[PDB]
């Protein structure tokens, strides 16, 4: 049994001291991703110290939350820690020096950019993977998702007519192509998320207010409701510029995996690593807003059903599929191997 360091992303509630817990009370994909992690590798039989998410729920036996927020008494604590692994969700706030000799140090890479920390790094996708120079011997490990977090088929959430966009309301995102293939199919189109860039979210209401409901940003039990009463989930990440530098490439997209164990299938873009997992729960449509009606709703109307796309998820997906591939890598550093 292996006692895991993991490292979430040390992040304030905008606008409050309060750091965001894991999993998060609103929006924050990569403390989704480390709370169905976590439940993995709690699964399997391991320890847990979570770090950079104090005051999170604390509850499960093998879980410790460390009373450590800022990255500072992160790397404090870790200097010092009998722990096996630290397994870094930050995108490199702290690295493997000063960690204890004996300790391993991996990354889950959740962004477009390029890692601080390569060495023992692994990203969810091929793309990512690619577009942020990872070795061929870097692991790819998608986004687990735990499905006792989400409604299953024995909640019999009514199916609504509705299509749903989840996330930041920003370009790159592609809400405003959301609207568009909502718009083509005739059906409303729920944003919800924060949408914070005014001139963005402007525009989307001047072109398609008729098609959009923007609720702002969900979580808690009406996320997980939204996730599973909705027609179709639209993932529509867009290649374009924006100050990360370079083309956005989707690392993981959370809200593919979290679709689709809630039981409802997914249009995406090809973006990242949309091409990857997107085809596996749902369909795959072109960039931009110029949806043909015709097509846009028999992609719709073609989709997978429930039973599928839940399957699907588990199958690729499930926590502990997921943490087991992660335990792997962790005993190949153990061991003394590297990558790049």
């Amino acid at each position: 049994p292996l006692k895991v360091a993991l490292v979430n992303i040390p992040l304030r509630v905008p606008g409050s001291d309060a750091w965001i817990s894991v999993p998060p009370q609103g929006y924050g994909g990569i403390q989704w991703v480390v709370a169905n992690l976590m439940d993995g590798l709690l699964e399997l039989g391991h320890e847990v110290f979570l770090l950079g998410a104090p005051g999170s729920p604390a509850g499960r036996p093998g879980l410790t939350v460390v009373p450590a927020g800022e990255p500072e008494e992160i790397e404090r604590w870790l200097r010092t820690a009998d722990v096996d692994v630290v397994h870094d969700h930050s995108g490199g706030v702290i690295g493997p020096a000063g960690l204890p000799p004996g300790t391993a140090f991996i990354s889950s890479h959740h962004f477009t950019t390029r890692p601080v920390n390569p060495v023992g790094c692994t990203y969810s996708s091929r793309a990512q993977r690619a577009h942020c120079g990872g070795g061929d011997d870097a692991p790819v490990i998608p986004i687990p998702v735990d499905p006792a977090r989400y409604r299953s088929a024995a909640d019999q959430v009514a199916k609504e007519d509705f299509l749903l966009f989840m996330g930041r309301v920003s370009p790159h995102k592609g809400a405003l192509e959301a609207a568009a293939f909502a718009h083509a199919c005739g059906r409303r189109l729920v944003l919800a998320g924060p949408a914070w860039e005014p001139e963005y979210f402007d525009e989307i209401t001047r072109r398609y207010g008729s098609t959009v409901e923007p609720i702002g940003e969900v979580g808690g039990e009406r996320r997980l409701d939204l996730l599973a009463s909705a027609h179709a989930v639209l993932a529509m990440s867009q290649a374009v510029t924006g100050p990360w530098g370079g083309i956005w490439c989707e690392p993981g997209a959370t809200v593919v995996s979290e679709a689709a164990v809630s039981g409802t299938p997914v249009v995406g873009t090809g973006n990242g690593c949309l091409a990857e997992i997107v085809p596996s729960v749902g369909e795959v449509v072109g960039y931009g807003t110029d949806f043909a009606p015709d097509e846009a709703r028999r992609t719709l109307a073609g989709l997978p059903a429930s039973d599928e796309v839940r399957r699907a998820a588990v199958r690729l997906w499930g926590h502990v599929t997921i943490a087991e591939r992660y335990v792997e890598q962790y005993r190949r550093l153990l061991a003394g191997a590297t990558w790049k």
